[PDB]
């Protein structure tokens, strides 16, 4: 028996699904630890590791990249749990390493992989409290070259007045990505500033973890990849859309929901901004 976390169901995926739009042939990178290829519930496509120590990238060591993986593109079939985009193609690229650290390079790197293996979407659910010329040029880039590049915001809460979205959340041409509940509550963990794009669900996130398991993790990092899934589902309607207007799509059409300081835009609607 298959489940539908909420979070699928809030940013309104299944009317998607109900159309018939999942994601197909919409190429996601999931830019993190690695995804355990043998889950049952996912299909990984390929992918490629820039951990100089760690040469696989169809192994997780850490289990984040195959949580967020499975908020992405969990197989609909009758087991474990539904992604946003189901049918999407994903790819592993893998920049951490079991301890959940990576190099600024390595990410690099990996962006770098996804633009010339011509990924639609980038979700990076990691981020850092300094940026780089190097890594801000490396997201630009890819942005330039028509990606949709998704992050989490951070896990930083508030600091009085200061932003606190890490990088590379905190660079314009990404879309950064803050947690909220079920209940559209801002979760309190949930990084803050102008940076803020857009709002997804993060807490107690049901998805596939490393061999053939389930659990709920919280964290910017579990929203992020309901914003890529809902790119991939847009692209899987309209193809001839530029990264562009899948961006301007999930920022126009999102419900409301406080100051955008907090806020961003507010919560993502799928079935508003797939038009
Ligand atoms: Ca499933
Ligand atoms: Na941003």
């Amino acid at each position: 028996a298959q489940s539908v976390p909420y979070g699928v169901s809030q940013i309104k995926a299944p009317a998607l699904h109900s159309q018939g739009y999942t994601g197909s042939n919409v190429k996601v990178a999931v830019i993190d630890s690695g995804i355990d290829s043998s889950h049952p519930d996912l299909k990984v496509a390929g992918g490629a590791s820039m951990v100089p120590s760690e040469t696989n990238p169809f192994q997780d060591n850490n289990s984040h990249g195959t949580h967020v993986a499975g908020t992405v593109a969990a197989l609909n079939n009758s087991i474990g749990v539904l992604g946003v985009a189901p049918s999407a193609s994903l790819y592993a690229v893998k920049v951490l390493g079991a301890d959940g650290s990576g190099q600024y390079s390595w990410i690099i790197n990996g962006i770098e992989w996804a633009i010339a293996n011509n990924m639609d979407v980038i979700n990076m659910s990691l981020g850092g409290p300094s940026g780089s010329a190097a890594l801000k040029a490396a997201v630009d880039k890819a942005v330039a070259s028509g990606v949709v590049v998704v992050a989490a915001a951070g896990n930083e809460g508030t600091s009085g007045s200061s932003s606190t979205v890490g990088y590379p959340g905190k660079y314009p041409s990404v879309i950064a990505v803050g947690a909220v509940d079920s209940s559209n509550q801002r979760a309190s963990f949930s990084s803050v500033g102008p940076e803020l794009d857009v709002m997804a669900p993060g807490v107690s996130i049901q998805s596939t973890l490393p061999g053939n398991k389930y659990g709920a993790y919280n964290g910017t990092s579990m929203a992020s990849p309901h914003v890529a899934g809902a790119a991939a589902l847009i692209l899987s309607k309209h193809p001839n859309w530029t990264n562009t207007q899948v961006r301007s799509s999930l920022e126009n059409t999102t419900t409301k929901l406080g100051d955008s300081f907090y806020y961003g835009k507010g919560l993502i609607n799928v079935q508003a901004a797939a038009q």
